[PDB]
């Protein structure tokens, strides 16, 4: 795969984490100082963490050698990295997160409100910037997911910004005389006059202008595709409590009536703190390392009252439709769970969310009998006696699901109860 090699040749700075230490694996060997409280993840993705807290707070400084800066100080360059910010609310005040400016000239990345802005500066008067705005409708609880930023900048060409491989906003670079690029880049959360976290990982800078096919290769090479992710982009894990949500129904939480699992309307969308939680339990794995991966056969438990149930098929009070059968909370032994409560997970990640599809399994094997979806149906549950009622329920389509195989009503996400 030379495509990958051709890009790496142009790499002037590669801020990676090896041996539990931040360093420059570019080969040009930059200086990396780690001041303050900077958590460093031992587990992949070997990310490093920073805060907005006062006093001793995290600071990472990187100093590049004069020779290699001077050459690339006026031509073409790109910046690419993974970022995550927790409680990135829409009313958030302005912050500078990554900054590379010495004497009123350079480049600077910052976040304010629903915007992540990238400024280019020459002097104290004039400055040209590009930004990415997050869709507040889709992210009422805050844009708290991991996302991969890529900024290409050609000095007499174009200055574009990418998120997750998708081009977002693009503007024309202005005449910038007297623009001196600093030899220092500082990762630190500094407020702007008039408690959040930030995770960074794989901060690369290139000496050329990367194209669409290059960016998207980079994006895809820099993730484990077969590791299913939670809502925020972290490795989805077994034996961990999550809130199970359908992509088409982000304003519903999970509840129970009789044997039936029923979805209900969230009171608010500040937090995800509502309804019953589930735990994912493993059955069959190509690997056995706590992480949930594609083609793993699995099942779901959940503690409702002081009992613990497992999600599994049941016979509804009347027929809901052809080949259609509801999923519910059942107190069933492992033999029943293998017949009627096992699923095969497949990751499905888009620009909007990190989700997954769930296929009904045949006797806990990877052979597929159906697909887990969601719908509103009229039947009896619990104390219901006189009339049928409409319930929004999880439902498995059996045998013929090629239609639903592409529907976003089959995309499920998992939000931790942290």
């Amino acid at each position: 795969n030379e495509y990958f090699n051709s890009i790496n040749d142009s790499k002037i700075l590669s801020l990676q984490n090896k041996k539990n230490t931040l360093m420059d694996t570019s080969g040009y060997n930059a200086e990396v100082r780690v001041e303050g409280n900077v958590q460093l993840n031992p587990i992949f993705p070997f990310d490093f963490k920073l805060g907005s807290s006062g006093d001793d707070r995290g600071k990472v400084i990187v100093t590049q050698n004069e020779n290699i800066v001077y050459n690339a100080m006026y031509e073409s360059f790109s910046i690419s990295f993974w970022i995550r910010i927790n409680k990135w609310v829409s009313n958030l005040p302005g912050y500078t997160i990554i900054d590379s400016v010495k004497n009123n000239s350079g480049w600077s990345i910052g976040i304010i409100s629903n915007f992540l802005v990238f400024t280019l500066k020459q002097n104290e008067n004039s400055e040209q910037d590009i930004n990415f705005s997050y869709d507040i409708s889709k992210n009422a609880a805050g844009y708290n997911k991991w996302f991969f930023v890529t900024i290409t900048t050609n000095m007499m060409g174009n200055m574009m910004i990418y998120i997750n491989g998708k081009l977002i906003d693009t503007i024309k670079v202005k005449e910038l005389t007297g623009i001196n690029f600093s030899k220092t880049i500082t990762f630190q959360m500094n407020k702007i006059p008039n408690n959040i976290n930030m995770w960074i990982r794989d901060f690369y800078i290139f000496a050329k202008e990367l194209d669409d096919k290059d960016i998207n290769i980079l994006f895809n090479s820099l993730q484990y595709t077969n590791v299913v992710k939670d809502y925020w982009g972290n490795d989805l894990r077994y034996d961990k409590e999550y809130y199970m949500i359908n992509v088409n129904y982000m304003n519903r939480y999970m509840s129970k009536k009789g044997n039936g699992i029923v979805f209900n309307t969230r009171k608010n969308n500040n937090d995800f703190n509502e309804g019953y939680k589930i735990i994912i339990k493993r059955i069959r794995g190509n690997t056995n390392d706590t992480r949930v991966r594609g083609e793993n056969v699995l099942y779901f438990n959940t503690t409702i009252d002081n009992k613990q149930y497992s999600l599994g098929m049941y016979k509804p009070s009347r027929n809901l439709g052809t080949d259609l059968v509801p999923l519910g909370a059942l107190d069933q032994p492992m033999d029943e769970i293998r017949k009627y409560g096992s699923f095969i997970i497949q990751p499905c990640n888009t620009f909007d969310y990190y989700a997954s599809q769930l296929f009904l399994s045949s006797n806990a094997t990877t052979n597929r009998l159906g697909i887990l979806s969601i719908g509103s149906y009229s039947f009896k549950l619990g104390d219901d006696y006189w009339f049928n009622h409409e319930y929004l329920i999880p439902v498995i389509k059996i045998e013929h699901y090629a239609s639903l195989l592409e529907s976003t009503s089959t995309h499920w996400v998992f939000v931790p109860a942290s």
